């Protein structure tokens, strides 16, 4: 039944895998990005995110940071490459949420639990 409550659509988490670090629980698809509409980076070390908006460093700085380009990342010869294309970075600190299992994990009917 009801164990943890996410962030995102407040309908309770039930499920087997679950996300949480803000300050509050998550879902696995509930926790997306903001603005740039990407999905931050599962992978459990840090986090990022304004007093009250989860948006990432890099939609904050495409407002009040110092981007608000098309190219992002770091500035580096363009071979086709992930992050580093023209200036508004990544994460490493941003909303890396940790991949977290539910109490009841148990998952009695496949993908969904009782
Ligand atoms: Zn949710
Ligand atoms: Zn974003």
């Amino acid at each position: 039944g009801s164990l943890l409550t996410c962030g995102g659509c407040q309908q309770n988490i039930g499920d087997r895998y679950f996300l949480k670090a803000i300050d509050q629980y998550w879902h696995e698809d509930c926790l997306s990005c903001d603005l740039c509409g990407c999905r931050l980076g599962e992978v459990g070390r840090r986090l990022y995110y304004k007093l009250g908006r989860k948006l990432c460093r890099r939609d904050y700085l495409r407002l009040g940071g110092s981007g608000g380009h098309m190219g992002s990342g770091g500035d580096v010869m363009v071979v086709g490459e992930p992050t580093l294309m023209g200036g508004e970075f990544g994460d490493e600190d941003e909303r890396l949420i940790t991949r977290l299992e539910n109490t009841q994990f148990d998952a009695a009917n496949g993908i969904d639990d009782e």
